[PDB]
């Protein structure tokens, strides 16, 4: 490609001149005084006059700073140059000065600057061009916004110009089409990777894709909670690849006037057809295309059918990609899912802890933070937040810093503007306040994320860990052996044992080891979904588990069904069987292709419905015994991290003494010890408090407060309240059931 | 300039009271009951009587609504305060009610309103105020 050209410094200072080398000049067949089109980054064009220069190298183009600013490039970049012999002479232009160039001028710009520069100049101009004018003592900056014809015109003696108007701002707010590259997205690595994978080819290289003869995608759905940054993803992709991003808003299209709404939508599609590889973004799709039964009037049906027709009318045409955003996948009319229409579904989920840290790191860029910010805990204590909430949090933190500072009787002379932000910072207290006065918007949304509990957190249980890593790790890492040998891997494991032995810890540990998502369905929700809603909820939870593979779906307190079934009511039995039967039907519909692992946990195995325990469904049964000896020491050490452990004492004898104790009792003892220590510390502090009030000026020197003396005596007093969580007969029942299992 | 102060909401609802902190009185040698001269925006002017109050901050001045509208300033702005000891007892006063406040009274306003309000008050006034 003999069009790519690296940039270089220019010799002459004229605005509309670039120096070209003779070999390229003859190669490209250019002549003196001609006009060419210069294309740079961020979709910027430029018109110039080609000039010859032997000094400039072939690979380098000599060009000045004004054109570099106009094209938004820098030294060492690449700019393509194309001949432009079809330039049309202009007839009228509009020129306006920038805001920060006419301070205290108060004169007519037509004769002082415009007339000397534009006489016999023949300088072509284009929209968006920023150029500098040198005159008496100030460098006047001018902006050309209107021309005829547009955007190509040439200054001629028989032309009329006008410079009457208010001094326009620098670039107003036109930062979106220059900003929001890939540097402005955090915590969306996989989704962004998929979008880049499946969109780069149809937008970057259309000719090759046409030549191949393969159908491109024609629709992509981005569904997620509001404020997670979907339109920002679309804007970033369109602005990066290079296209004609053309946004359509839902509500504005809806209520235009009576029956003329579809005319605007058709005009939008027609405009996008004519104007090169472009991306059409439809926002709030559910607002215009809800479910068919939901619609009551007739205009809505007309709008939906018009959208469907215009979608099916995209056969070949050009390289147009349609992207839509919606809140809930089932809220869209199911007719908008056939092949040819929206078919590819991408899920933008709530950010996780690392995602929250990345978002916070991105946003806190203009602010000059103090040397006390440790955003790790600030991120990890904000579960249930989206991007917009974090942006609002940063804004409120800055405003609260202003509040704690104030313009102290500072007369607002506009002089105190730059030292406002360049004197201040942020401290923990501001962010803690903002967190306190915050309104999370996620709350009740199922969280999909890799848990952080490792094998070290649990203690002992070597055989059970071995069995789980056997049943989970091998089929995913060495599937070739299973395929060649011809076996079906197991699909479910059921944990049964006395309560509080650490089943969910083990499930989260294996989820962390496998590096797969985790979804927890607790007992209360399962019991709730009896009364009505016995089909939907199960449907979307299984669908979400499937689509985000790999994952380890967890069902806790599975016996609660028949536990609530038995009693003085006997009315949830139909609800019980319907819930269990949707569970069973969805479980049998699984396919081995997706690595979806089901784990159920219960503490009363004698009551579970026997239909579950069949091949294909949950089959393997693993028994979790009570911790013993080394397990007790391991769990005591695991609970013994804290910040204030001091040097402390041995833990062996504590494990030796307790016999018939589960994890709940040990955690209870650990909490009791810390409670006693804190009570002692606070009463000592209060003693110091009223002894200072008794004796003023007694402790003018800042004597050290009592240390974290977590003493043996405090532990021995606290754990004195030792409770036996589990009875004894339950162990016999469990062991009898286990012996019944073995034959 | 340690003379100006920022206006603030007050608690005393009398028309001729202001609330200053004791350090302000210590700095400006301000007693209790003296006559102070208040300058504000639009070149408006009024006089008042200084009263002690510890609730307000040192940089903050508390003042009621009638004086605030007299000075043509809103809360959050700045005013200039100084001692004004050259005031002496007046001789004659000419007062006239506003049109859209006396619709349907038709009585001796002197015995009804002015006599109790001006009684044993020693309220300083300046021409043009309301
Ligand atoms: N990396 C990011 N992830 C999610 N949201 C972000 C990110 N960076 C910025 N945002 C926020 O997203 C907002 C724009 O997204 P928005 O228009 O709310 O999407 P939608 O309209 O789909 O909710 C911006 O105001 C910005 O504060
Ligand atoms: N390996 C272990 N052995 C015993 N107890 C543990 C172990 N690991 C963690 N624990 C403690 O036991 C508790 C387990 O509670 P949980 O597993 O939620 O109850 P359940 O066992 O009924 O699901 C946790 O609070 C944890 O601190």
């Amino acid at each position: 490609r003999p069009n790519r050209l690296i940039v270089d410094e220019a010799i002459n200072e004229d605005n509309s001149v670039v120096s070209l080398s003779q070999p390229k000049m003859d190669e490209l067949q250019l002549f003196r005084g001609d006009t060419v089109l210069l294309k740079g980054k961020k979709r910027r064009e430029a018109v110039c006059i080609v000039l010859s220069d032997d000094t400039c190298s072939d690979e380098k183009i000599r060009m000045n700073r004004v054109v570099r600013n106009n094209l938004r490039v820098r030294l060492g970049d690449v700019i393509s140059i194309q001949p432009c012999p079809d330039v049309k002479y202009g007839k009228r232009i509009h020129v306006l000065p920038i805001d920060d160039t006419v301070e205290g001028i108060t004169g007519n710009l037509f004769e002082v600057y415009l007339k000397p520069y534009f006489l016999e100049a023949y300088r072509p101009i284009r929209k968006g061009d920023i150029f500098l004018v040198r005159g008496g003592m100030r460098a006047v900056e001018f902006k050309v916004v209107e021309t005829d014809p547009s955007p190509y015109c040439i200054v001629a003696p028989d032309t009329v110009i006008h410079c009457e108007g208010e001094p326009i701002k620098r670039e107003d707010e036109e930062e979106s089409l220059n900003e929001v590259g890939y540097d402005d997205i955090g915590g969306c690595r996989k989704q962004l990777a998929q979008i880049k994978e499946m969109v780069e080819l149809p937008l970057r290289h259309p000719a090759l894709f046409k030549a191949i003869g393969v159908k491109p995608p024609r629709g992509i759905l981005l569904y997620g909670p509001p404020g997670t940054g979907k339109t920002l993803i679309a804007r970033a992709v369109a602005n990066e690849t290079g296209a004609f991003f053309f946004l359509i808003n839902g509500p504005e299209i809806m209520s235009k006037l009576a029956g003329e709404s579809e005319s605007n939508l058709r005009k939008a599609f027609e405009e996008a057809e004519k104007n090169a590889p472009a991306i059409i973004f439809i926002d709030e799709l559910d607002a215009i295309a809800p479910k068919r039964e939901k619609t009551h009037g007739e205009v809505e049906r007309r709008i939906v059918s018009q959208l469907l027709t215009l979608m099916d009318g995209l056969k070949q045409r050009a390289h147009v990609i349609v992207m839509a955003a919606t809140n809930r996948p089932n809220s869209i009319d199911p007719a908008l899912r056939r092949f040819g229409r929206f078919d590819r579904e991408v899920d933008i989920g709530i950010p996780d802890a690392t995602g929250r840290l990345e978002i916070l790191q991105i946003h806190t860029k203009n602010m000059k933070l103090a040397d006390d910010v440790d955003l790790e805990q600030v991120a990890n204590e904000t579960h249930g937040h989206v991007g917009a909430d974090l942006a609002a949090l940063c804004s409120e933190a800055a405003l609260q810093a202003i509040r704690k500072k104030m313009d102290l009787i500072d007369l607002e002379d506009e002089t105190i503007d730059a030292e406002v932000m360049n004197s201040l910072a942020v401290t923990m207290d501001d962010f803690r306040w903002a967190l306190s006065q915050s309104n999370p918007s996620a709350l009740r949304e199922t969280v999909v994320e890799v848990p952080q509990v490792t094998w070290e957190d649990i203690g002992g249980l070597e055989d059970v860990k071995r069995e789980l890593q056997e049943l989970v790790q091998y089929p995913v890492e060495h599937p070739d052996k299973f395929l060649k040998f011809g076996m079906t891997p197991s699909k479910g494991v059921l944990f049964y044992g006395p309560p509080g032995c650490g089943k969910t810890l083990l499930a989260k540990a294996i989820a962390n080891e496998c590096q797969a998502n985790f979804i927890s369905i607790k007992g209360p929700e399962l019991l709730t979904m009896w009364f009505g809603e016995s089909e939907a909820n199960v449907r979307e939870i299984f669908d979400k588990a499937r689509q985000a593979a790999p994952c380890v779906l967890f069902f806790d307190e599975l016996d609660s069904i028949a536990k609530a079934r038995g009693g003085n009511i006997g009315d949830g039995g139909g609800a019980a069987d319907r819930v269990i039967n949707q569970i069973l039907t969805e479980m049998d519909g699984m396919s081995t292709k997706k690595n979806v692992f089901i784990i159920g946990a219960t503490n009363r195995p004698d009551i579970i419905d026997p239909a579950i325990l069949r091949p294909g469904r949950l089959d393997q049964l693993i028994y979790i015994p009570l911790p013993d000896e080394k397990s007790r020491v391991a769990i005591l050490k695991a609970n013994l991290r804290k910040s204030p452990v001091a040097k402390d004492v041995d833990l062996e004898f504590l494990a030796k003494m307790t016999n018939g104790f589960s994890g709940a009792d040990l955690t209870e003892i650990c909490q009791r010890a810390c409670k006693l220590a804190i009570r002692e510390s606070i009463e000592s502090e209060i003693r110091r408090e009223r002894e200072r009030q008794t004796n003023p000026s007694a402790m003018e020197v800042e004597e050290d407060d009592p240390v974290p003396e977590i003493r043996r005596d405090h532990f021995e007093e606290a754990m004195r309240f030792a409770r036996r969580s589990v009875s004894d007969n339950d162990i016999r029942k469990y062991e009898m059931f286990a012996q019944t299992l073995q034959q």
